[PDB]
DNA sequence: GCCGGTTAACCGGC
DNA sequence: GCCGGTTAACCGGC
């Protein structure tokens, strides 16, 4: 982690002293390395203006495995413009990008009410994980990126922080994640509860998140009939 | 329908209308509200308004039982705690996952309404209308209650699209679910079991009684849910097993 | 045309 | 404590 190391400033800069409130902090102390997903694509492809097609930019990447984790479409792709650029998207993978020769951070925020009765959030669709775990395993790539979690607690007419937490998402147990099917099957944590004692290699993370991940898909398969079919038999 | 008979008004008055550059259901709550004042509520107004007119009832247990039907206990009310908390000092609020946007209520009679905002200039992409599993849980509570003729489930569309510094509505769309062909619902398991379909396509030749409709859809909401079970080892098993193997 | 996965984040049962 | 269903629409592959 490239905000790990300076996790004591950030949280002391954010208990009591809003959203993506952490970026400025990033983009001021790691203005090197620090871009909201949708800065970075462009920044990229203003960087080499001579590349065109949406074929030739995706080579950019120089990774299947990032490619897949933070390219937009084909079209977005080859539309893309100097004149005609990227914003924000609801539905992009990261919050947060910090980027440091070749190697990625993936920084995902996620706020928390502690007046409210705990919830724990959508953290990342588990289906597309087992995916990145696949393409990092088909091209070896088990040393270019991290996806890990800053998480920041909140609460009279104004909302002030009150704690924060940081978790790496591959230093925690694989068979250990929740994965919530119903809930458009994500993986879903408080990152302060989120377990970080895996000591394998990133490989056999990958490879144990596999087996996890292919074993509730069979679990979840298996209780629909029973909460989903068998219940219901008798009305017809 | 409450609604119906004055859609082509709402319909005249929505277009056109502008929002500050989602927030078109509120304009939608407005009209209607100036038009059927009386059986007009937001679903969490309509529960403040029952409890105030009961102020003797107290507790979520008697609370639930002003309710008086089993059906409609579950798609509108809050749960125990929130109910057993409610006060004239602690009024429900708006609630991210309540069923209804919008209820009109006339003579025990119920239309819960679901607006659905589309952004017109984008690729159609068909939004989450209900959970399967809810409607499921509602016709099976419907059976086993005989409520077969208290309530509708019905949908307003609004189309819209960028417009300068604002978004401004440029079409709509009525529909009932209940008018439509429950085997022809389409559920996408992975987007939270929600039935998935754009107002202005949804069919309404259903030639049955609700009675009907309720037991049909649950033959196809069972087998459904038998494929997608099946469906599942092909798409998220199968492909993984190369990996552990 | 056809088809379905993703984000953000949130109560409440026993 | 343990467990999981719901609302809001929304996009891109072949
Ligand atoms: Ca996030
Ligand atoms: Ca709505
Ligand atoms: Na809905």
């Amino acid at each position: 982690s490239f905000i790990k190391p300076i996790y004591q400033d950030i949280n002391s800069i954010l208990i009591g002293q809003f959203e993506k409130l952490v970026y400025k902090f990033l983009k001021e102390n790691l203005s090197d390395l620090t871009f909201k997903q949708y800065e970075y694509l462009n920044d990229l492809f203003m960087k080499n203006p001579a590349i065109i097609g949406h074929e030739a930019r995706y080579k950019l990447f120089n990774s299947p495995t990032l490619l897949f984790l933070l390219s937009r479409g084909k079209a977005a792709t080859e539309n893309w413009s100097i004149e005609n650029l990227f914003e924000e998207k609801q539905n992009d993978t990261a919050d947060i990008l910090l980027v440091k020769d070749q190697f990625y951070e993936l920084l995902d925020v996620k706020t928390r009410n502690i007046s409210k009765s705990a919830f724990a959030p959508n953290i990342i669709s588990a289906y597309k994980l087992a995916q990145t775990c696949a393409k990092m395993i088909d091209n070896k790539e088990f040393d270019l990126f991290d996806i890990n979690y800053l998480e920041v607690d909140w609460e009279g007419e104004d909302l002030v922080c009150v704690s924060t937490s940081f978790a790496e998402l591959f230093k925690s147990e694989p068979s250990e994640l929740y994965i919530n099917w119903a809930a458009a099957m994500q993986i879903q944590f408080h990152v302060r509860d989120l377990d970080q004692g895996f000591n394998g290699t990133r490989e056999e993370w990958a490879k144990s998140y596999l087996k996890h991940f292919v074993t509730q898909a069979e679990q979840r398969a298996i209780s629909m009939i029973d909460k989903f079919v068998k219940p219901f038999k008798k009305y017809i």
